[PDB]
């Protein structure tokens, strides 16, 4: 069973589900809208080998960024052309990592799924390529995997980028660890 | 909890969930198969800026369409080559918008998720790049975001293209508005 | 409602849900980790027409494989360069079919969703492009659709590749057929 | 998860839950009202020994019955007094077994609970001694255990006597029997 | 699906479930304790005929009441004996209607069941004849059907008398009434 | 959501729900049958005052007990008559407290309801005065409130006396106590 708006409000009110910052107007019929942070990550390696720590570069946009499909063959000329014509702060091609502004904490009886917003899916822009299910007990912001599959797409800082859908677990889960006191 | 075939039939029978047209043979163990409409949309802009109304072209296929991966570099020669060799009515590359033939209406206690069919996923053809969850209270046909990630794929008008999975909400949702009478 | 770790263990113990081979340490708060088999499939056709039986080649890796994004333009020189530098057994570009080592059987009251692991999504590598919901009653291994969307990614035989999330059905489903005896 | 009016309607429509006879007006927010049959059973043995076959007499009423609390001492004169004053066809004291008019069949994924009617509870008349849960897979009419705890109560043939609350099972049961 | 302490707290906080008055200390693992009001109702007619309007007397107690089993034969001397020995304000035999202090309102997606307090059950005192399920959409105080089955039992004004167990409905009900 | 036979089996196997002793044959479509212990408690005070400590006598039977309705007037001759005719070890009238043989422990996500056996309900014998819901987190044997409402009923040591219906909680409870 998926939590409706009424449930989302209840759980947030009692702190069963943490959402920071929380915006009551972001609560939908059965989901909670999340927004795009201004910090992005761009990898800098020939190939990705998870056995190692990948090399990357961190950038912060003032207002917007243009995400181009892979192999868009971006040149210095094309970049300045886009920045001037569309007033974007940064221009990237291929995959780029983003983050939600929202930090969340899930209880042991709730799992959440993140999904990119439909209006962006409509222009072939995704902010997550996997199902996006999150383990009960999870604490943190949501990492976004942004990729455009047709034409370059303009994304704006703080814009609604996706939604979290909350589902009840059949039973309380062992989140992986337990803590007590002296 | 996901609705089984028995539940799907019940809800459709009592009009709790509207599906038009409805085909009882499209009801699976825990989903409902939907079909591909003959109308598609192709955007025509350098970049996609959601602040504006995107430019596009509407096409209607007589029977089939060939969807090629992005940057397939389609030329007039290649198009006629495909149309003649595979008898396809249209040839496109990159993302293309489609629609289900089916129109649905969801009650305030049901959310639905659309997923592209497995047989097509098996050939790297997707008709939705996001989770595809639909808000309770939704009314309308399903918009498809079609993209091929390996080789061109032939799609046929009216073919089963995906499935809707229905989930119960924990509580009735506020669909966003309420209506009364004089 | 999604099954928690406690439920997963219960169902596996009573054989309601079959998982072979089963590793108790693969049970998470609300999912079960699956691993990557050593056999892969690569299609060999100009276009994919589902009306026919697609041509393909089966390969078996000794330890690892390098999955490059589509149109990576792999040459014999580049392949030997990768195999020597990263010690990979095979080098492929575009979509490649894989399989989980695990074979599963789902009861008539459970549906499962497969999702690629987050650590790999983080490097733009997916092992399924659709929602990945599996019908109740399903029996078999999970077919993986592997695609890299940014840079080549190294995958290792037997590594955890994704997770199965189990959901209860609202009612028992008709899996499609029934069997009796003389 | 208790079935709401809409769910009850759905399950009856698809024959997942059988209710014969069925009246849509008996469907409440989350229950289905059942009615009192005209047939009753009165045990005639000295004590109840479940290890033995119980003797009883079958009683059928035309319109109504007066249920008196145990030890009401129903003399021959008192019974006639009650029949003429309240127009009851039969007068009994202590326990009496009745039955719903409705015959039901439950699927392997539903369990139901029978509850006596609220209005009757308020006059200390009960139609069930136990909680009233009915196994998934059950088939049959519902046996009523009628007892009055304060003063005599008149029951009418075919009157609503209680309700069935339907609950979903977490998983399908093995209704082999 | 029965609501746990955390759920009850949430539903009361957002006013999905109304409970007036409300005391957080009455919230248990999966129920909410309710208390006994000082007002009771005693029927004064010879028999219960639901087809007619019932006559009754309104009784209000200051502190406590002694509930005796039916046919306890409460002579004038016995009543005074009980009042002086147990300091009860009123002595009654057989059934007596009471009410919870708490007024509740249930949403269209919740049904509740009232259950008599365990400690009282152990002394054979019941405060409800039926299963106790309350329709989704219900509004009002809970009517108590009090009867003692073994020996007289003293009940105190405002004491915890039972509990409400809340259950989720599978779907929203049509609480038009 | 009520647990089905398969769920009960799973929860007992993983020790989520403790039942000692446990017999797989007692698992029904959606319940678990419990049995009658040989120990009973009979209160010996004039009235029940929960504000005070209750006096009682401990009774243990070898094989069976005869439960008579209240005010059955069990003279010395009547008792011997019943013992010799029905081979019962003890004869009591009114309420008697019993206990299940089974000891249980419930997890923070399950609540259980005890219900008296159907066959016994049909002979107007009840083993619980309240609805019977048991808090999540509970540990212990189940106390039985036995009362006969029609005629004397013979109960046998170790016989199935009722059943436990297990329900899932919507969320985990805070079973601190
Ligand atoms: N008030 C009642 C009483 C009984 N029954 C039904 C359900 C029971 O399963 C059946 C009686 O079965 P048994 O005669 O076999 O009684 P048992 O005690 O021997 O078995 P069980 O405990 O399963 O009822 O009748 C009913 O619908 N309403
Ligand atoms: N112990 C009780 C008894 C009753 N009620 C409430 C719920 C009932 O719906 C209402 C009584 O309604 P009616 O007077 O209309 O009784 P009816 O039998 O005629 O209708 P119903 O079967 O719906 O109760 O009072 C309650 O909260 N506690
Ligand atoms: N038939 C019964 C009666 C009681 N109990 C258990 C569950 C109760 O929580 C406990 C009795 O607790 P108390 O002695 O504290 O009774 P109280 O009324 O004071 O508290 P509570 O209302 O929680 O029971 O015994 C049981 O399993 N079966």
């Amino acid at each position: 069973m998926i939590l409706s708006d009424k449930d989302i409000i209840d759980y947030v009110t009692s702190k069963r589900i943490i959402i920071k910052p929380f915006n009551k107007d972001f609560v939908g019929p059965c989901s909670y809208d999340v927004t795009l942070g201004d910090e992005f990550i761009i990898y800098d390696d020939e190939v990705y080998d998870l056995s190692k720590e990948l090399n990357y570069k961190r950038i912060k946009i003032k207002n917007s960024i243009l995400v181009c499909p892979l192999n868009y063959n971006l040149t210095e000329e094309k970049i300045n052309y886009f920045k001037e014509k569309y007033n974007v702060d940064y221009v990237v091609e291929g995959g780029v990592l983003g983050t939600t502004n929202e930090y969340i904490e899930l209880p042991n009886d709730i799992s959440a799924q993140y999904q990119g917003r439909s209006s962006l899916g409509r222009v072939f822009l995704t902010s997550h390529q996997t199902a996006g299910w999150i383990d009960a007990g999870f604490k943190g912001k949501i990492t976004l995997e942004i990729v455009a599959f047709d034409k370059p797409v303009i994304l704006y800082k703080n814009q609604r980028i996706g939604q979290l859908i909350f589902s009840k677990l059949l039973s309380p889960a062992d989140v992986g660890y337990s803590e007590r006191k002296t």
